[PDB]
């Protein structure tokens, strides 16, 4: 029953920037579902750290040093993967940065670097994997979007612009490459409880998040892996050009009032 | 008088980028009719001069400047010269832009990046440059010319959709961040505009536009000037972070079926 197939068995998956964090969680989940998982990071130490962490979880991953804004390096990475592992079946554009600076104070170079990593690079990696997917008439591209794909906030103009950009990039890849049985979709994460934010739950910030979220809690990073597996599997083949928000209800809710 | 129904722009200094012709020129000319002091830029002296002459024939004294909106230092010099010659900018319309048409998988990274830079990065650069005085005055208007491609994708226009998707979210973010200063940032999303450039398409393409549009016709450029004046006026002070679609109904309609 292809329609209820949530297995990724035998599929080759590349998740960018997945030496740790949400990418690592999504890639580990793909491995658990039978996928052959690949990732990149920016230096050998991070990739080494990534590889060992995967290996400690019983996952033989394939790790590459690669800057996702450098198209020659990206193409060579995809070329290798295709030869050593298999042509990429599943791409997750996960690698990303954030800056927090008032827009009117932000250096032009810094705004452009946010756009370059968070919007231009997803296009580059997508472009690199699409020939082989078109050829096989099968492929999944998942763009890690954001609540900032929909809503703005002070200090994050460049990130919001990038993420709003990525959303339309998802819809365009759907429109342009859908006819090849390629599905390009988005995940928009809510507020994820990462180790770094632990002191914000030790709390006024915690109260604000909990009040804002119908579910009344932060999300565990692993709560994104179910959505990620779904979009990467045959079960979601008719889902295309869609941003799947995983936010515990935030974007649906006007908020808890006093 | 009644500030709530004040659609006049008397005294306000307006910059409309790339407004030597087309939609920009139509908007800038409407601003002038409403009492605004109007400035525009283009990329070379030949365009500026022709622009100036077209304003002059319509009885409009404009200020035209040679400026590359991707060159931050030049934008700053232009904004500063405008401040000396005319007055600090009260209304900005981010209108200058380009479109490329190329399958995404075949598009050079340079060309993708260039589309993003002119259509997304430059609006940020110019907004950055005009915000200081608006903040000091506790009054300001920034209108971004978005697109139906801020919502919907199409083959060949991946870079343009991404840029316009980004510009939608940049509009929301500037509202979020600068609204407290009584500055309003909003968008105009035009539908199919009947320009000299699109003259050939008016015919099977005409029937496509006519089928998709509840209004059942192309839009005249001047039909954007009502909405533009509205957003630039005191009448709209409570409208903030909002994309005003002027599309004769397209985005609301699933389309005419056989």
């Amino acid at each position: 029953n292809q329609f209820l197939n949530f297995s990724l068995e035998g599929k080759v998956a590349l998740v960018t920037g997945a030496s740790y964090g949400i990418g690592f969680a999504i890639a580990s989940a793909f491995a658990e579902q039978g996928a052959k998982v690949c990732f990149n990071d920016i230096n050998q130490e991070l990739v080494d750290k990534g590889m060992a962490a995967y290996a400690a979880k019983g996952i033989k991953a394939h790790g590459y040093v690669c800057d996702v804004t450098d198209e020659p390096a990206v193409q060579a990475m995809v070329a290798t993967i295709a030869k050593e592992v298999g042509t990429i079946d599943i791409l997750v554009n996960n690698a990303g940065i954030i800056r927090r600076v008032p827009m009117h104070e932000m250096d032009a170079a810094d705004f452009r670097r946010v756009i370059d990593i968070d919007l231009n690079a997803p296009f580059i990696v997508a472009k690199a994997v699409l020939p082989a997917m078109m050829e096989k008439r099968a492929g999944k591209i998942i763009n890690i979007c954001s609540m900032m794909s929909e809503l703005g906030r002070e200090t994050v103009s460049a990130y919001a612009a990038a993420k709003g950009g990525l959303k339309m990039l998802t819809r365009n890849i759907c429109s342009e490459y859908g006819e090849y049985n390629i599905q390009c979709n988005g995940i928009g994460p809510g507020y994820i409880a990462t180790p770094q934010t632990a002191p914000l739950r030790e709390h006024p910030f915690d109260s604000f998040i909990c009040a804002k979220t119908p579910a009344g809690r932060w999300l565990d990073p692993e709560e994104l892996t179910g959505p990620a597996v779904f979009l990467a599997s045959e079960a979601s083949n008719a889902v295309n050009g869609h941003i799947l928000y995983v936010d515990g209800g935030i974007l649906a809710y006007i908020g808890k009032q006093p």
